[PDB]
């Protein structure tokens, strides 16, 4: 019964009714695929999963690959990321509030995957939702003297600013966790721009929250303004959110969100108060690699 | 009762028998003190203490001043510094392995006390004690160009290589961690080398643990090699703590050292073991200022 019903012309987004991931037929997926890899953001409708049947719901779309810091994993599913500030029996499931900040999901690592779902649990009725940047349209949208300027150059990401403590870490010394991050997860190099392998588009691939610096073709770094000034035109830096780059994307109860993490970058909207919200993410290797460079 | 034996001539260190903080007169405290400021290390023998009356021990040699970090505090006695790996009714009593890297205490902060004392509460057996250098006399042996090279300079010391997780960082953003730690404990700048207020001596006030880097006296950094080779010649980089700078203070029940926090650095020993070890601490502000420039 899947039905697509696509935002019209170039405005983002998608809604799916009908959607059972149980059911859905191998043209059912390849047309969901298509419409997150064009209209970048798929809510699929009426979901009522369990953990289990998230992670075959995302089996659908590609290969899970799990969050590698065991903290954020779902207690019976490995797979499922959580966002949670509701304890479970007392205990922390997850990690609070993850993901306040711009960013792709794993753009730190060297082999990000494609396809981000996210399925809300507990959703606070106020101010909540998730930012989005198209950087395929943003980089569009650059003015000609900055593409000029980034042609040819590279981005070194990591998440060296946003790595979360972890209960063993404490009553260590913080240079020895600092120190211990850029061991085991390295500043990755990324061409600035790459092709979009579903799409062509070209996409601007940085993140304020996880890109570092950027640098020429011999991997000289410059200045890191011009980071800085690409941050500002797209939109990165303007904390009220109105810039015309950015989307916010609210969800209701049911509501199953899966998007384009070549194309997107995104950022938590949470309330300024402690209200329970509870988030399940699984995430995708599709039929290719983050770009063909890979 | 107080009788105080020094060791020798030039060697470090002297041993204080019949020592009864309650009942110890002004010349008792006054000669206590002179034996600190030139012996550098007091061994007081049979201790036998409550952590109140560690506190009225160190109350007469001066000013007690509490940890800024409170997770370090005693539970009864706010002014004493726990370093304990031994949970009392299961809690975490102070910081666990406090000190494992040459310092001398409170260096990273602008007013740092001039006296340190340690009354060791649970001790290994086996390979525990303090590792201790005298910054004075590392001075004195420095070649005589590299006493030319640091003369007139200026180095800044911090917090933040051994600055340590608390309870309450866990699931913060390490930056966040990271830039509080700038905001309350800047790095404070001290002349590299200063006079000693109580001997005249010439102190070179650098530890490995926390000093950061080195400046001529308009504050322009110079080449941190220049600070490699201070730590090398004093003593510092050496692992294997045979240096001839090093002094290895050992220490059984009922000891309770007090020593020269000007002119000392010092470094714990540790077991490479899970063994019980509990300290307890007390650290004064005396008569003057670590120099005279405060
Ligand atoms: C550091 C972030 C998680 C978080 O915000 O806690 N990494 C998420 C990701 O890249 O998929
Ligand atoms: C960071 C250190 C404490 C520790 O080793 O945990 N400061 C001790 C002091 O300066 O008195
Ligand atoms: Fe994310
Ligand atoms: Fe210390």
């Amino acid at each position: 019964r899947m039905q697509i019903d696509e935002q019209p012309g170039n405005a983002i987004g998608a809604a799916v009714e009908g959607f059972d991931h149980a059911t859905a037929s191998d043209a059912d997926i390849d047309a969901l695929k298509s419409t997150i890899y064009t209209k970048k953001i798929a809510v699929l409708k009426g979901q009522d999963l369990s953990p289990q049947q998230f992670l075959a719901l995302g089996k659908r779309l590609g290969r899970p690959e799990a969050y590698y810091e065991p903290m954020y994993q779902h207690p019976e599913v490995t797979e499922i990321f959580v966002s949670s500030n509701v304890p479970e029996n007392g205990k922390q499931i997850g990690v609070p509030k993850t993901g306040k900040f711009w960013h792709a999901d794993y753009q730190f690592m060297p082999d990000p995957f494609g396809i981000t779902l996210i399925y809300p649990q507990v959703i606070p009725e106020k101010n909540r939702g998730t930012y989005f940047i198209d950087m395929g349209r943003a980089y569009d949208r650059l003015p000609e003297d900055l593409k000029k300027e980034i042609s040819g150059t590279y981005c070194r990401h990591s998440v060296r600013k946003y790595f979360k403590i972890r209960p063993h870490d404490v009553y260590r010394p913080i240079s020895e966790i600092i120190e211990e991050v850029e061991r085991k997860t390295p500043a990755v190099v990324q061409p600035t721009t790459f092709t979009h392998p579903m799409t062509g588009e070209t996409v601007l691939y940085i993140s304020e929250g996880f890109t570092v610096g950027i640098e020429d073709q011999d991997g000289k770094p410059l200045d890191e303004e011009l980071l800085k000034r690409l941050f500002d035109a797209t939109g990165q830096l303007d904390e009220s959110f109105e810039h015309d780059n950015i989307h916010l994307q609210s969800f209701e109860q049911g509501d199953l969100l899966v998007w384009d993490n070549r194309s997107l970058i995104h950022r938590a909207r949470h309330t300024t108060t402690p209200e329970p919200t509870v988030s399940y993410r699984v995430t995708v290797h599709d039929e290719r690699k983050l770009h063909d460079g890979i």
